[PDB]
């Protein structure tokens, strides 16, 4: 096997087709499904799998009580076959911890899990299913990373981490790994003022990450990484189509180099594909809560501060719960271009549905089509009353 | 691996032997078995598997309530090891949707799943477990396909789809795929007036599909496909042994080029092997309901409008529930001829057994013998009262 | 891979060591374990597995009620990893039916399952996990076979079948298979008057089967097969150490060519290793019921009508339930000799334990040692009161 | 594959990072998790797995009652994927018995399980998943072994066994195996007065075992084995940092060649890494019970009778239950040195938590870092009240 190189561009995105869906919460009402959150999707050369952070209990288990909580000793990064649910019996543990990323470099997979108390967390970098490198907290305040796949180019897999305040300036670092070893790291540069939970994809030897400004911004910060030079830039999506949550209503002119204000100290992980006219943004439909999900085609969103939608697709109705969302692609597919994909975490339980004592999610995932396909909506599908 | 070619003829069918049976409904009374319907069987070069459309819940799960319904966002094409039940933990998801087909071309497998609302459905064609092609609804009325295996020849895998009314003229298309790409499609031609749910098999470089005329016909339409020329014909089985359900009583002369009338706007998926004197037809024993199942040897059924049975075999007693049935063969077996096989879907629950709130099925499957074997009957075997 | 040849002799048997044990009934009290009976063990070149006839329900399932019954449409030959229990999720179905045998020829495995009603049963012979040959009932009275592994030599795998009365003369046949095809069959010859359920092993190009004379004999019939010549002999074990069940008390002189009388129309599957002074016989400890199990070293049991034990080993106490027992060996092990092995079926439930409505078993299995090892006893270990 | 050679030294241990954790007791509250104790970890060249002695029942099963008991016929050595729980459906049985060890020699794995009654136990040595050698009890008093991984060098895998009193002189033997055969055995020599449950690791062609003096010593005996010469020495850890449990308070001067007295006839399996200044000792935090766990860096512990800690790491708080602990390494990892690893058995249930009727455990495991990482604590995490 050789290291994968990002030699292709994105396929033209004219619509999105259904790729995977696990129905985990429906199925786990009566089967041994692990409680999760922070899911994602990631491909190896021969298989694509679902990933998430387990809470180390089943949904129906008494230990599901309290699983709104983020960072326990009972969490792990797990993977499981595409569109199956994360069960006790089919879930493979990649590493232990409560914040993660993972990617395949074409030879083997790197997985990163962070664990520890808030003031003393550490990353362990796994390569070829063995621990290779460890990184201690630099700011002693919840060292944390992407919660979706990283991307590699010629063996170099950049990863974005943050350590420090979630509601103020923090210390974000881009690490450049190869075979699980640190080649280099850099502090965040450019005009993004706060970075969380980057969602990344690669094309033509450039990695683009769309992140969450949890501090001030309802526009999303974007980091663009050159994995050969091992350098990067940052800015915000210029478009007035604002894509964090919660957020203010859309203005007519956005901000390229500044957080678009109105909402502080909150957000949600999200993603975009930023490719000139072939630009699509995901967001919650609601401006107030993690409900609904839609894709909007917003030509030149990254660079055009008045760019508005020219096309769209509803993924999840506004009357259904959504959650995190992130990018991945099958870098090992056939053909001449990389097909954009994404997932949405469909959160069930607390805090929105507090008649149950748990928090979990299921997954829906879609990839782009060059057709203009009909749209459906893809809810979680579980009846919460069944769990009472 | 090279593409499989249909170089052999059918083995002489003198009786049917038991091939597989999953007992899914019996076993799922107390284990984590998924609710299904629309099952089938399909072989790879090294393994044969059961397939079906999951309902995204277990039988015993509270989400089983309402699973009579056909087309939800919670359905997927699943496969699982031959004669095992479709469990949460052993079922592999092929694609998401509520109508499907799948076949192996000798190199890898193509799987097709259709999803969406009634007026905006789309097919996604998977090849080598990756999405390759998408097809939008052309008639905006429940785009839909075979619900059993397709067949390939030298890499060309024809698939029959219908879009439009189920009770009137519709727009049926034969698509010719290779490596998940569209080579060609053609509208239905010939004298079949309505096509649903084709059941196909191949021999000597010809693919024969027996389908369901849901509109007017209680004789079954037959499509015969030349996968080299990528052309086809259609007609009806001429025999007065009528093989849809519900149906009128058997006449003494059938119809070759016209629906045999008497029952409108209903049917059931079924199959036949049409091979001169080596012709066997499957049907429900009941003319009114999906109960019982039998095979009848009906020499020259396709072409002889007075052909009557010369031999038969009971598969399921008339006092037991049946369901859909379809053809498959192990194209990769040893020997000089292709052994005809079929499955029967043994539907349990609604609408016939409405003391439960679910609908599911198990599978029985048989292949032909050159012996004249003794017959048994093969019911589902679950006691519905246990589920109350 | 080449066909295995029986080139080695038996290892000297000085005691028996524990080989496998599944604890199935203990574990299935609270996990999804299939009801079984008629278990055995059989090796492939790279793995040894447990086998049995499923009843197509879990123990705890409501469908367990009635599983004393032998021959339903819901039974199948299953295999599963050594010493695991037969679960819904780990059990591989080899074929469908209610009487079986299976063996690996060094290239691939042959599995045979018989199904049907009593007057119309048929064997299907599977090779390389595909059906190849079918055999119809010749006597129309419960066509049936070994219920333990067959043995192969240079691709020829003899199998013993019986069809006809269980309490009178019947029609026993030795079939010689190769690649699942019939080379030859012969009717039983020699002085055994009735044959059931043969337990076989091979050494130095001879296959020895110890069987059950269900009609008149409490000594066990022995068939010895030359798989090159495809010929056989039969007689009884001459020893007065009688090894069927139920049985009369041991006399001082047995019978070589005649059933030893006293008990009619009953028996149990069992086995022996017949190798001159290296001869060991298994039997129930009880003369009346399937309770206890012991191995006795009985030099020249086959040929010496006064041979008595010189050594022994208790396997199951007389205060614990036993069941069927049978021979197998790992023909693909290292070293200079074939290590004798056996299993005992530990039957629980009906008819002996009729406060439950089911019948099932677990498995214990032992292989020979050239040491003189200490003995333990190996009960099933489940508490029946837990299942009430 | 070639036999692994112990060519590398230990990596510098500056802290410990989380490696694996199964959360078995939390998860098994509502899934089919086997009851275990005596767990460990062991690597093959391509995978690292958890191991333990099953009790042949699930936690939630009624057969969990009585599982404080050590030596039943229902126990087996099982392995399962790293950080998964030991479930009915994912656990592979290595051999049957109630005391074990296992190691991979670079070509294949050797597994040893001892079974039998107290006065007549026997070891079966498995190699390449087949039984090869058997050893009968020599002292007729609970023949028993390591309960953690053995280590191999050029195919020679030494194993320590004890037979005889647990509270007095016993007969300890070092066996040297290759391909599951006995090359040699030696009686214990040197100044260790009693040996139980050795925990071993290899580096630079030397194997170091830290064991449990159950009779008189609260310092741990150490056996050092030359696997080329097939010879060994024994002594005690000289350090006054005493590491058995229960134990007296730490003195200021320990004992090199004598048990450090104060506590008799009890202990716990434990481990150390003894590598000059790079020496780390594990122990319970409590001197009275199996509660808490910590690692202490104790330069020259083996040889310096006044050596005290220079660094440490808390693994399990003193308010949480611990248990056995043992060493393993991934001998097949990349890089220039062997990374020290260990596990801790987190015992739940009896005798400490006697409102439940069972005894089980989960596993936590850590490996060394050359960083100085932040510490967390890693409890079992189950709420016992949930099981009432
Ligand atoms: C079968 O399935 C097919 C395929 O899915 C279905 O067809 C799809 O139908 C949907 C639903 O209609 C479409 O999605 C919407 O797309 C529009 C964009 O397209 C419109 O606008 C285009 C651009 O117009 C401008 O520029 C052009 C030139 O470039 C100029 O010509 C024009 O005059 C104008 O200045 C038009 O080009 C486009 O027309 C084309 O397509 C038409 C078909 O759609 C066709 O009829 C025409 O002939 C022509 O070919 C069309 O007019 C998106 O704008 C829209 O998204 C907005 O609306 C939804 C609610 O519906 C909302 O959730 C979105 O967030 C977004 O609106 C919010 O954000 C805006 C931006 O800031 C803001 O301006 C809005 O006020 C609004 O803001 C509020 O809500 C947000 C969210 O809660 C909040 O944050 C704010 O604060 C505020 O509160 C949809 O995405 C698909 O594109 C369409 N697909 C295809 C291929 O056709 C079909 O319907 C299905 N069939 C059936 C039978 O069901
Ligand atoms: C051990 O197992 C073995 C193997 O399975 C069992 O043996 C099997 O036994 C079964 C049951 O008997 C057989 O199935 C039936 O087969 C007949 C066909 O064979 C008969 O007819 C043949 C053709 O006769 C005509 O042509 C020949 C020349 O070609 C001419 O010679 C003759 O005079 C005549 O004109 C005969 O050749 C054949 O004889 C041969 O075999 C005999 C053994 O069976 C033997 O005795 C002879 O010596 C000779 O060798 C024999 O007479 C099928 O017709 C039949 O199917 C009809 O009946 C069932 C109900 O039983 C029904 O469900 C079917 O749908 C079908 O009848 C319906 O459809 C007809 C066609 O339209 C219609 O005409 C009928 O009125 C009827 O219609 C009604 O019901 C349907 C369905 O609900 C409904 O839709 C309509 O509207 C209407 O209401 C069975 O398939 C096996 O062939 C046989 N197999 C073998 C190899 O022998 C054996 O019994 C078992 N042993 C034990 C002890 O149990
Ligand atoms: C640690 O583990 C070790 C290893 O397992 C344990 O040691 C084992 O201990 C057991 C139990 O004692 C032994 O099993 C029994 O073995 C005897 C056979 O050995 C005896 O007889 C030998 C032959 O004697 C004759 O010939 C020799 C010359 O060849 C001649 O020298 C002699 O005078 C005589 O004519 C002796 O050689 C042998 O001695 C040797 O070994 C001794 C140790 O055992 C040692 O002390 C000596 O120094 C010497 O080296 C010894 O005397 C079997 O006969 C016996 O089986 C019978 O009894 C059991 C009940 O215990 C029964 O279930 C069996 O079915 C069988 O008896 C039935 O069948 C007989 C045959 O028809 C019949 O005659 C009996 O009346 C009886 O029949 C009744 O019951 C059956 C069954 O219900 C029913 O069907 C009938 O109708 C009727 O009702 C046991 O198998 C092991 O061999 C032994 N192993 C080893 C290697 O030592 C050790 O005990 C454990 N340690 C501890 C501390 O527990
Ligand atoms: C973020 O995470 C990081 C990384 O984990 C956390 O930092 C870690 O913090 C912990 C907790 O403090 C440290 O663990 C302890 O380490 C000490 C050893 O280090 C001390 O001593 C060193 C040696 O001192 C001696 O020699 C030097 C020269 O070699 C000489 O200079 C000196 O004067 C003296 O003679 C010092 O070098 C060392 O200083 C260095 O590090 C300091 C940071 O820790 C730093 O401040 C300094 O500048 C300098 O660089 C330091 O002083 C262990 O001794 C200690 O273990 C004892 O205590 C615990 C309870 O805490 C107990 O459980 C242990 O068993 C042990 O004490 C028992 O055993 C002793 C030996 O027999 C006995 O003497 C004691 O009385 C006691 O015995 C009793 O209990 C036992 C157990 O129940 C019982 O059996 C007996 O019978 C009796 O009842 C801890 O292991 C880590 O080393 C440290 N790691 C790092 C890299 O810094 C950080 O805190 C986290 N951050 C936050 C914000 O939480
Ligand atoms: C700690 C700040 C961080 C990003 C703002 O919080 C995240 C927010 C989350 C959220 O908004 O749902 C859930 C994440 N599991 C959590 N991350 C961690 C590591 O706890
Ligand atoms: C039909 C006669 C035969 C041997 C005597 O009966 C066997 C006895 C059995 C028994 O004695 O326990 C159980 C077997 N499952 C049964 N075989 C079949 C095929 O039903
Ligand atoms: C028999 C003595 C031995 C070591 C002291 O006892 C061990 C103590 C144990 C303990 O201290 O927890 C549990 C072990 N399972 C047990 N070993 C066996 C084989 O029973
Ligand atoms: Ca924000
Ligand atoms: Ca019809
Ligand atoms: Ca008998
Ligand atoms: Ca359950
Ligand atoms: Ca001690």
């Amino acid at each position: 096997r050789d290291f994968n190189n990002l030699t292709k561009g994105l396929c033209t995105i004219n619509s999105w087709h259904i790729y995977g869906k696990d129905n985990a919460v429906r199925i786990g009402e009566d089967s041994d499904v692990l409680v999760t959150r922070e899911p994602y999707v990631s491909c190896d050369p021969d298989e694509c799998r679902f990933y998430a952070l387990s809470q180390g209990t089943t949904i129906r288990g008494k230990h599901s009580n309290g699983t709104i909580h983020d960072r326990s000793q009972y969490r792990a990064l797990i993977s499981w076959p595409l569109s199956s649910p994360p069960t006790v019996y089919n879930s493979r543990v990649e590493c232990i911890g409560w914040s993660s990323t993972s990617c395949h470099d074409g030879k083997t997979r790197m997985s990163i899990c962070i664990s520890g108390p808030n003031n003393n967390a550490s990353a362990v970098i796994w390569y070829n299913r063995r621990p290779v490198t460890e990184i201690n907290t630099w700011a002693r305040n919840i060292l944390r990373t992407q919660e979706s796949e990283c991307v590699c180019h010629n063996g170099v897999c950049p990863v974005v981490f943050t350590d420090g305040s979630a509601t103020g300036p923090a210390e974000t670092r881009i690490y450049y790994f190869k075979e699980g070893k640190i080649l280099k790291w850099e502090p965040l540069a450019g005009t993004a003022k706060h970075i969380e939970e980057c969602s990344c994809y690669g094309e033509r030897a450039e990695i683009t990450c769309t992140c969450r400004d949890n501090w001030q911004g309802s526009n999303r910060p974007v980091i663009r990484i050159d994995p050969v030079a091992m350098t990067h830039t940052s800015q915000y999506i210029c478009s007035p189509v604002l894509t964090d949550n919660p957020r203010p209503n859309d203005p007519t002119v956005g901000k390229c180099n500044d957080p678009y204000p109105g909402n502080n100290n909150n957000g949600v992980k999200g993603f975009s594909y930023l490719d000139g006219v072939n630009t699509w943004l995901g967001r919650t439909i609601s401006i107030a809560s993690r409900s609904g999900y839609e894709m909007l085609k917003v030509p030149n969103a990254l660079t055009d501060d008045k760019s508005k939608p020219t096309q769209g697709q509803t993924i999840v109705l506004n009357t259904d719960w959504s959650g995190y969302s992130g990018s991945f692609m099958d870098y090992w597919a056939e053909g001449e271009c990389y097909r954009a994909c994404f997932y949405v975490e469909l959160i069930r339980g607390r805090p929105k549905e507090d008649k149950v004592w748990w928090t979990s999610n299921s997954i829906v995932s879609m990839c782009s089509s060059t057709e203009f396909l009909g749209q459906w909506d893809w809810p979680d599908g579980a009846k919460i009353e069944y769990f009472l």
